[PDB]
């Protein structure tokens, strides 16, 4: 279902994704 | 169904992305 | 499903898009 | 589906597109 | 379906595309 | 579908395109 | 379908273009 | 579809270009 | 489609082109 | 199709060209 | 179900995606 | 079900996904 | 039913998923 | 039911995974 | 039920799941 | 019921799984 | 009922699951 | 019912599993 | 009832499981 | 009712199981 | 009732189990 | 009623089972 | 009532169990 | 009432076992 | 009432059970 | 009563059983 | 009353049994 | 009253049974 | 009332048995 | 009251048992 | 009152019993 | 009162019982 | 030859022995 | 040959001893 | 040769040993 | 040659051993 | 050669011993 | 040679055991 | 050589021991 | 030889061990 | 030698042990 | 030697051991 | 040398150990 | 050497373990 | 040396385990 | 050396384990 | 050595595991 | 060495694992 | 060494895995 | 070393892991 | 070493993962 | 080492991962 | 070091990465 | 190190990826 | 290291990306 | 590292990217 | 590192990009 | 790094981008 | 880095872009 | 960096641009 | 940097542009 | 930086242009 | 910067313009 | 900065415009 990955360097922060609702 | 991939460097932020409703 | 991937370097942000509804 | 990959520097923004409705 | 991808750096905006409805 | 990409510097701004309806 | 590429600097804008309807 | 590209400097503007109906 | 490309400078303004209907 | 290319510089204005009908 | 993997460097965070509700 | 697995290196975090409610 | 495996290697955390309720 | 499996390196930590309720 | 597999190298830690309440 | 199994090396720890309540 | 079976080297520890309440 | 069996080298140690209340 | 059987080697140790109450 | 059977080497010890109270 | 019963070789120990109260 | 019974090689100890009180 | 058989082999010894009070 | 019986080889020995009080 | 039979080679001890008080 | 019983072979001892007082 | 009965091989000794006070 | 029978070979002995005080 | 009996082969010998006081 | 019966070779010997005081 | 009896062959020895005081 | 009786060979004695004081 | 000796109680009787024939 | 000694107290029996045919 | 000799209270009986043939 | 000592209670029985043939 | 003795009540019986052929 | 003794109580019974052939 | 000692309370039975052949 | 001792209530029965041929 | 000691209730059996052939 | 030694309850049973050949 | 000892209730079985050949 | 104990109910059964050839 | 020991409840079966060749 | 211990129901089965050759 | 150990309900099967040879 | 233990429920099967050769 | 663990249906199956050669 | 665990349902199968040669 | 853990329906199937050679 | 996790449905396959040569 | 992980559905496959050489 | 993660639905294909050499 | 996830519907495919050499 | 992620449905392909040399 | 992702329909092709050398 | 993202379809191709040497 | 993004149809071709070297 | 998009049909080709060297 | 982007339709062609040296 | 957008239908062609060197 | 842009249908040819050197 | 922008049909041509030097 739901993935991230790859070099990920977030930083003091806020992130969203929808795909349904 | 949801992804994020890459060299990622987000800060301070608000992100979104709609698909469905 | 819904994707982002690069070099991302948002700051301070906001960002959508709608695909469907 | 929605896809934003580059070298993204967006700043104290909104940013939309719709394809769809 | 939607894409962005460039050197980006939008400030202090609003941007929309409509394809579709 | 939708694209926009190059050098964007754009500030204070509304940007529009409309193909279909 | 829709494109925007170049050195774009736009400011305190509205810009519109129509294919289609 | 629909372009623009160049160097891009519009201010407090309102611009059209109809192909189509 | 629809272009406008150059050193684009325009203010305060409003501009059209028909091309079809 | 539609074309405006060169070092525009219009002001307060409004401007028409009809090809087609 | 639910899955991230990479090479994962978050900081001071907060990520979320919805798929489903 | 859930599942977390790569070179993992979250520090000073918070991190979530939903898929269901 | 919950998983985590890989090299992990997380430091002063919190980390959550939820699939279900 | 509930599994943990790898090289598990985890350090000063907190983690959760919920199934369930 | 439970089960804790591979090879574990934790310290200094605190780890939890739950899969049921 | 419960199981641990592997090469388990675990130091200076707190460690727990729920399953039930 | 309760199991722990491998090659355990477990060191100045605490160690928990539950099953049942 | 209470079992462990293996090659267990365990040292300074507390363990504990819980199963029943 | 309670079994312990294996190759055992616990040294300067705790050692506890509680079925039952 | 209670058993230890294997090859058993435990040295400087203490070992408890509970099954009952 | 109480058995013990294998190869046994303790040295320098205190071992227990419990059945009953 | 009680039993022990195997090879039996204890050395330099104490042993103790019990069940009842 | 009390029984001890095998092939026993005890040194420098204390043993216990305990089976009613 | 009390047994010991098979090959028995104890030496230097202090042995117990109790049932009843 | 008290028994001891079988191949009995005990050296340079001493020896104990109790049934009744 | 009292009975020992069997190939009795022991050397600079001493041995008890009590049942009774 | 007191019985000892067998082959008796008992050498360089002490041996006692009580059974009353 | 008291009986001893058997093939009895003791040597260079003490031997004692009580019943009775 | 007091009785030996069987092939009795005793040497250099102390031999004794107690029923009464 | 007192009897001795069988085939009696005792040698070198001193033997003794009571009954009464 | 004092009995022997059977086929006695007893040498170089000393042979008591009790009973009464 | 004193008897003795049966094939009775003793040679280089002593022998003694006592029933009485 | 045949003998009967101690203190002789039998009622009611038949005694036999057989040495001989 | 033949002997019967002690206190003897046998009723409305039958008694037999072989040795020989 | 043949012997009987203790407390024998033997009622309604028979009773046999062979030794020879 | 053939003996039976004790307190002998035998009732309504048969009774055997034989040694030699 | 054989024995019985003890405190012997055995009823409505058979009974044997070989030792021999 | 054959012994039996203790308290003995059987009943209704047959019983053997050899040495020898 | 062959002994049964003990409280022993066989019925409507058969039991078997061999040593030897 | 051959032992059987302890409580023993055995009922309509065939038992046997062999050690030798 | 052969040995059989305990709390003993088998019925309508067969049981054997070898050791030796 | 062989022993058995508990509480056994064997019905209806077949039941082996060897060690030897 | 061969055991079994506990609560056992086998029943229409065969059971077998081997050690040795 | 071979050894089965602890609440044992097998049925209809075949059973065995090998150690050695 | 061979063991097995807990609640076993085997029904219909074969069991097999090999230690040594 | 070899051990089965738990809660064990295994039925109309075959089961192996070799350690060794 | 071998263990297995759990609640184990295997049927109609044939289950291995090598370790060694 | 060798360990299985869980809730195993295998049927119809064959199962392996190797360590070692 | 070798473990499996869990809860474990497998069916009508082969399986392996290796560690070593 | 080598480990499954989880809910296992594989069927009709073969399944291999390496690790090592 | 090697694992696998999850909901796993593998069917009429091949499946590797080599790490180390 | 090598881990497999999640939902897994694989038919009629080969799967592979090299990691290390 | 290898992991696969979601809803997997392959079928009639080969599937390869490499990482390392 | 590697990871597959999602949907997979691949089907009689040859799928690579490098990293390293 | 090497990640693919999404929905993968590949067929009859040859597929490659390098990273490092 | 290397990522594809998508709704992907590539056929009869031969597909490549390089990033490094 | 390296990303494809979208809606991707390649067919009978090669397909390159560079980025480095 | 590299990427491709849309509706892509290719066919008979070869496609290049160079960035970087 | 390096993008290609829209409706892409290309056939039979060779494209190129460079931008650095 | 080097981006195509739009409505690509390009067949038969050789197309190039250069920004840099 | 370099873009291409409309309906392209060319065949059979050369094409650059150059901006930079 | 260098663009083309529209309708293009170019043939058999050499184009350019310059600005810069 | 660079521009072409109309309906192109240039054919056989060479094109320049230079704006800067 | 160049355009070229209309229905240009130009053939087998040379053709230049310098704005600059």
């Amino acid at each position: 279902m739901g993935i991230i990955a790859g070099i990920i360097k977030v930083i003091k922060s806020l992130i969203e994704q929808f795909t349904g609702k």
